[PDB]
């Protein structure tokens, strides 16, 4: 259609101010003393939620230059979620802050894409810094601090998901799922954890998660691809009434001949979901048969010649609950039989012993550390429907934080690690004026999350940001107490993998964003 | 959309004079001076109602953030009835007391996080003096005392709950429907009663209460699943004309291909419907031979070596009537054959006799208790279709009041106990004073009940509600007679459950309600 | 006509949007940093000022309650323009951050009578506090300095001004007005130098310079109007006998009698000079005997019952030097007795102290510096006409900042005073816990002019403030340099009358604004 063409300062400021109303909405959220904020949703009751990334993602203005910043710092607290599952208000923070400062600096003349260099080449240096500031969460051991601090200094929270991983293990898979009582519940119960993800994006239920969920899903097995419909049409026609949702699991569904003509045929009564398996040959067949021997079903082979038409439903596997997510699909619950599960585990781990080859071994001990962990459930308690998700979400925050800080390490909390490694970096030069000028924006910016903190917090971020730069290594100031301390002895740890994912991530947005001299939108 | 995002004092007051819109429709409902509420239905005439829930959920607003203000606060009436069943307006008035004294405390200044954890505290506090000042249900005046009250101190409807408890036993099932007389009649016949729901919500009749509802439905046994639709055709076929609306019970039923070709098949004209069998196994076969001799009908199953397509019209049992829930499925009256009950009683506890396993004596014990309790239906006596819904409601609003008081007991009604247990709770302290100013605020809603039931009855909420302070134990204000007394004497009394329950949600809902600082709607 | 009325936070919130509107377009100024606001006018060119009461006396919103927020806001800057002639900005600010926390404390339910009542008693002790801190202002180095400090640190306005002071000291007069040249002159005059010239242009004594001088000449000073030479001539032929000139005032001289006075002029038998007399009536006559009792001499009026006729030389007055131009009369070294003239300026003090007028007390001052001290005038110099305006408002201010310096002394400025102040009335208690939270909000407004400075120079308000309370004494900020040190040393002196009024009208008007709960206005 007809385009709108905006340049230079004009361009910049419509930009700055829809990158200013993204930012607030989700900033006023930061830290301790932030703040809820209340998204309307069309579907039901409007969710109350401190998660930075939801309200970025809600927020969508009306004027199309400010629309066009809005859209491109959301980008930020998406790729943060994506990558991290935490820190997306730190990172919408610090891409705002970068935007700001850079713009003033390019108001000021200097080059943006000189601009964009130095913020980049001091974000490089940060991420370094913080990789060796780093404290591995094995030494520090402050599971439950970490999953405390990202569940909004819900200690409950921390607690759990401190017990989860000592019970599954540090890299056993968690699950939050929404309980029913009041209190919140662990349930370390028998299920299975592998990394593959949906065919289409059609199989998404009614929930914006993106993650599919079945009620007691029924378990289908397959190394060797099917041939024609009329095969597996008898099986999908008996589980037409069956309750258990008909959970597929076999090497690539194409949707065409399954996901197109399965919803030509129901109007959503029933979530009939398709997987792929992953690996392939005899280690995907292994794990086919486990899985089968975990749910109580059988797999279908050419070599056995046992077909899907001669199939029945008590031949066929079942899981109490499936999750699918397209990083990684998890099955909750599968009954199968006790002794059996023992009997194959006793197997597996006969077959470790038999083993000697590098890859075999490996391979194995994967397998006999899925099936030992298990599938650790944290029951939500929650007394209506807003709380449970508010506190969901939370869960979630402080898992996902409790995962990087395990995978990565931890460093001091409240911003306290940027302001550290911007200390650091204060000596940092770029091949020209412009790049330096840019470096300094990065650095400033890089004070932005304590301020805000600070700000919500209702003190003077300038003298807060100030004791604490005058301060050394994990000395900082504790927003829940309002006093200054070590950060790691109060227990405010961040995971360096969060940190390290929001300042990359506004830093690359921020940069491309104050770049921008012409803006093309509609009319 | 284009999102408008409003901030701070802006967005609070929005959503309090939305809140404040749901709450007053509601209130004016509470009490025994209560008023009723005019709701306006498209189908046809509107419906007038004293009920709380029904107001709140019939309220919408056109400015988008007291919108959602109000839809926040009806879920607080929402939760509580679909937890008691009562004590909706109660839990109305006590969020908008919590959320208006909240708001005011935050417009003082005080962290609202902290306020949620001070409000939370008092009530888990409050919950505890609940469970304590709590005295047992056990007796039928007390029963009646209860019914009466909840049915807007209707004496007859107080003691036909007392009858049928009495009769039925005070955890047998008692279903309210219609009557055409003008007179309220007692009826108790021979019934079944299961804790299942319908696979689908697209079974739902034109009735907004949720639970659909049959007219002499035919009755279909199985235990074991159906392959393909040719099985099942004739008896679908069969019914299609038959009269009787097909009820099929199976045991793990499912929509997935039935639904969307069956509601592809009829526009309406009868409503066939699918439930789940509880249980599993030989305890769910023996279930389904008992629901088939109830109704006169047959169970299909591979041992027994029966078909659907088999199974004329006579050999297939029916019920009078039948109403299904998602909470549990009731068979109002399964005609059958009276000898073939009695027989089937005598049998099944001859097998509780020779039957020595604890699991196994009380599920047969269960069985024989459902069979002899059958269903308690209390006909519902009004002149007009309008006065049949009001007085329904309140039949059911004082059915759920006694069955929450024989489950968790009584206390001083008429926002008696609320006052006692705010009391109690004077010394309850926070970690901080912001946690203390969450406590009060918490405590002085617990007032807002009584306050709201002098308003009224166009009294002194203030004078009455010091007054009543003044006193202790269950001395009170009888609101009918506008007299003070000992409440428990009078006969005032409210299930512990239900002041719980609305306690409980609203506080969770005002608390998360007070900590927002943003709001995002479309424009 | 029909009324809009709002009550209770919304009043407060449209009260407070109006004040805001004007204190944001006032404290862009405050401080050396301060930058300049351009006012619109409707005739001529845009004003651009640094001063805070035009920028808010400008001030007029379109929302009617913001209007009134504004107006009453404004009350502030003009009553301290009125009172000292300088803070007006500080004086702006101060009650914006008063209005500001006194409305929080509202809206957490504090009494706002209470608060009141706490502001004001914070701010007496406050006056007396400053009082205390206060330093005299007496020697020319702190008068330039204070004048630099109020003319936006031009170190030229204060130097120059400190030289006016000390020429015509004390009882001496300083006016500010335009000048033709690029650069500030300063032009004083000693004596009297009554603003009026020969009534005859053929009185010129010297031609080449255009004006009469006359040596030790009497001096004739007649109340009445003359036109005949009948009256007069006894006095002329006195004066012709003892040979000496002579000068006539007197309120008119024309026709024969100034005829005859020219033509003796010329023919040499008497040097005479006529010029009117000064003023106006009521005036005229007080100018009249304010000279007489100069140059030891009698005022001839029917009034008093002396005839012309009937004077003698003794009757005329007696002066040194006389200098007669077209503009005015210059009269040098008047033989009167000394003590009869700090007689007469002791009576003119009576009366300034009796007036209750700003025309009539700076015509009084005028004549006092007539009689005694000294007049200066200060010629502003600019290139155009916009920097004539914004020149000669930086150096009114700063003339007005000399005179209160003088009259009640120095602190430090740069918000310091205020700073200080607050610091030593953290004990002050009130008689409820409104009245202590008044008290609080009234000392937390005291940092807000430092606040503003600071911000002004895009530093962090919070951080100078802070650094300064951990200071002591007259340790500050000095935001020209963006450094530490001591305001005094410095030169950054505010005068102790511009601080303690800037404080006790923003105190009052914000007090006021805080206790409304409900506002009555038009509808739009
Ligand atoms: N008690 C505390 N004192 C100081 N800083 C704290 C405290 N608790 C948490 N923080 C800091 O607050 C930040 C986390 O704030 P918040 O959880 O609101 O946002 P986020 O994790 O960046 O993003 P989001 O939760 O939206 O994904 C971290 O920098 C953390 O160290
Ligand atoms: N005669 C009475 N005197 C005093 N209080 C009474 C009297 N009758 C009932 N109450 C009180 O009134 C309250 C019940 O009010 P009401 O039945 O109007 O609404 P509710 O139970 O809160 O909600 P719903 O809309 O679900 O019926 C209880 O607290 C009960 O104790
Ligand atoms: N170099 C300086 N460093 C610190 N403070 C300074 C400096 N120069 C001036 N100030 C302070 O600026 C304040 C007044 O400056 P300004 O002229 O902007 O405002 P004002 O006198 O309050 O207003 P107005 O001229 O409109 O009546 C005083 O407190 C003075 O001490
Ligand atoms: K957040
Ligand atoms: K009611
Ligand atoms: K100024
Ligand atoms: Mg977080
Ligand atoms: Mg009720
Ligand atoms: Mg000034």
């Amino acid at each position: 259609a007809a385009k709108d063409v905006k340049f230079g300062n004009d361009a910049r400021v419509k930009m700055l101010r829809g990158v200013n109303v993204l930012a607030d909405a989700v900033k006023v959220t930061l830290g301790p003393k932030g703040r809820n904020v209340v998204l309307d949703k069309s579907f039901g009751a409007p969710t109350i939620t401190k998660d930075g990334v939801s309200v970025a993602r809600e927020i969508e203005l009306e004027d199309k230059f400010e629309n066009m910043g809005a859209q491109m710092v959301k980008e930020v607290a998406s790729k943060a979620n994506d990558a991290a599952g935490d820190g997306t208000t730190t990172a919408t923070v610090l891409a705002q802050a970068i935007i700001t400062e850079g713009l003033k600096a390019v108001a000021a003349g200097m080059n943006p894409m000189d601009l964009k260099r130095g913020i980049d080449k001091a974000v490089t240096a940060a991420v370094e810094e913080l990789k060796a500031l780093s404290v591995p969460c094995s030494d520090s051991k402050a599971i439950a601090q970490v999953g405390t601090i990202s569940a909004n200094s819900d200690e409950t929270v921390g607690k759990l998901i401190a017990e989860a991983m000592d019970k599954v293990g540090k890299e056993g898979v968690i699950t939050v799922e929404d309980g029913t009582g009041l209190q919140d519940e662990l349930d370390v119960v028998e299920g299975m954890q592998f990394d593959r993800g949906y065919l289409s994006p059609y199989f998404i239920n009614k929930p914006e998660t993106g993650a599919v969920e079945l009620e007691s899903p029924f378990i289908l097995l397959a190394d060797k691809k099917i041939s024609n419909i009329r095969e597996m049409l008898p099986v999908l026609e008996a589980v037409a009434k069956a309750g258990k949702p008909l959970l597929i699991i076999a090497e690539d569904v194409e949707g065409e001949a399954l996901a197109t003509l399965v919803v030509n045929t129901m109007r959503g009564i029933v979530k009939v979901a398709a997987v792929k398996a992953p690996g392939f040959g005899d280690r995907r067949k292994a794990m086919l048969q486990d899985i089968a021997t975990l749910t109580g079903g059988t797999v279908i082979s050419e070599e056995i010649g046992m077909e899907l038409e001669k199939a029945t439903l008590e031949d066929l596997g079942q899981a109490k609950r499936v999750v699918i997510n397209k990083d990684t699909t998890t099955i909750i619950d599968g009954v199968g039989e006790e002794a059996a599960i023992q009997g194959r585990v006793a197997q597996i781990r006969q077959q470790i012993e038999e083993a000697t080859s590098d890859y075999d071994r490996e391979k194995l001990q994967e397998r006999v550390a899925k099936l030992a962990g298990g599938v650790a459930v944290i029951k939500v308690g929650a007394a209506t429907e807003v709380e449970m998700k508010e506190k969901k979400a939370r869960v979630e925050d402080a898992l996902h934080a409790t995962r990087a800080a395990v995978e990565e390490g931890v460093v001091a909390g409240g911003g306290v690690a940027l302001i550290r490694v911007a200390s650091k970096l204060a000596d940092l030069r770029g091949q020209n004026e412009d790049q330096n000028v840019g470096i300094k924006v990065a650095l400033r910016a890089m004070e932005a999350p304590l301020r805000q903190i600070v700000l919500n917090c209702g003190e003077e971020p300038s003298v807060v940001a100030n004791t604490v730069k005058g301060g050394d290594g994990n000395y900082g100031y504790n927003a829940a107490t309002e006093e200054y301390g070590n950060m790691i002895d109060m227990g405010i740890l961040d995971p360096t993998k969060v940190t390290r994912s929001a300042l990359q991530y506004a830093a690359s947005v921020a940069g491309l964003m104050i770049t921008t001299e012409c803006m093309v939108t509609d009319l």
